[PDB]
């Protein structure tokens, strides 16, 4: 319904959002961020089409920024759908091993630039990728920043109720959502990919949704 919205969330950092009509869920909301390094602009999950994905681009581009690169936090079109776009205007595009093989077993155009392990630096110091375990998804990632604490937890982070569990792995998110709640306690914002920006505390909601999940 909506257009796309980007609006800043705190000191360079904005919050990309748009919407969707998802059968069974109505209207959902998929929030992806921009981070700004000097001059330079960071995609953290790309918008869900080529067309939105060309406007999020314009508006940075507009604004004198050049898009660096983006990294896209699972595998899903939520959260891909700009790659090729991207890779087509040869701006740097980057993704786990995991989420790589995924999109290839599943037809879908691969980031350009891969990376696997726990934790990864897109930008050494600046921006930062931890894997906290399957979940949602088997790939699905992260992204922290540490100057203000913010912690971009994509479509892992569920803490009203868990979503579409068609390719989550619910024996292993109660694992993965317990690290990554030690990991980022830390946390001043928590980003959910499917709700409204939270604190830390949306780490615990996110293990007791996931704990919940693995017994019904
Ligand atoms: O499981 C999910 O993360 C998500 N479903 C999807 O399949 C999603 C990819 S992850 C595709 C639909 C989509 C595409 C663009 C923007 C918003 C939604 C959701 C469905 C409904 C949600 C709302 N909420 C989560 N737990 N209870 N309800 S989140
Ligand atoms: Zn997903
Ligand atoms: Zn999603």
């Amino acid at each position: 319904l909506p257009d796309l919205k980007i609006e800043k969330l705190d000191e360079g950092v904005y919050v990309h959002t748009s919407f969707e009509e998802v059968n069974g869920w109505g209207v959902v909301p998929k929030h992806g961020l921009v981070v700004l390094v000097n001059a330079e602009a960071y995609l953290i999950d790309t918008p869900f089409t080529a067309k939105d994905t060309e406007k999020l681009v314009t508006w940075f581009v507009e604004r004198g920024y050049k898009i660096k690169g983006s990294i896209s936090s699972h595998f899903h079109s939520d959260s891909t759908g700009g790659i090729e776009w991207l890779n087509s205007r040869s701006i740097p595009t980057y993704a786990s091993e995991l989420t790589n093989e995924l999109l290839k077993k599943d037809g879908k155009v691969q980031a350009t630039n891969s990376f696997s392990g726990v934790n990864y630096w897109l930008v050494k110091n600046k921006i930062e990728v931890f894997y906290p375990g399957p979940g949602h998804t088997p790939d699905n990632v992260v992204v922290w920043l540490p100057e203000r604490k913010i912690l971009f937890g994509g479509c892992f982070i569920k803490p009203y109720g868990l979503g579409n569990l068609g390719d989550a792995n619910i024996e292993a998110w109660p694992k993965s959502a317990k690290l990554l709640k030690s990991k980022y306690g830390k946390a001043k914002l928590v980003v959910p990919s499917h709700s409204e920006v939270g604190d830390a505390s949306l780490l615990k909601l996110t293990l007791e949704q996931a704990v919940k999940g693995l017994n019904e």
